[PDB]
């Protein structure tokens, strides 16, 4: 966790939707490290909001018995999705196999 005053996560928080605020915390939990989540906060808002909204979409695609688990596993997927950038982040690398399970 970060120490001090409100950080980028808090300053971007205001401009984001209540949805996106929730997924910020979710993403942070995923990444674990503040330094990694900071990297996400330093992206274009036009990319950040879409990234968060996409995460929301996949997470919304998982509501059932093992949803809790897949929501947790998705954290690991997103980490390795934003690892090379937020530019190519979408249904081409980050997806929930919850409603698309094969």
């Amino acid at each position: 966790g970060a120490m001090g005053p409100k950080s980028k996560e808090e300053l971007l928080r205001e401009k984001l939707s209540e949805d996106q605020k929730t997924h910020l915390d979710w993403l942070k939990e995923a990444l674990g490290n503040d330094g990694e989540f900071d990297k996400f906060l330093g992206y274009d808002e036009s990319k950040i909001k879409t990234a968060l909204d996409h995460i929301k979409s996949e997470l919304d695609k998982c509501n059932g018995n093992d949803a809790d688990q897949q929501k947790t596993t998705f954290k690991q997927t997103v980490q390795g999705a934003l690892s090379g950038g937020i530019d190519g982040f979408g249904s081409n690398n980050a997806v929930t196999t919850c409603g698309n399970g094969s």
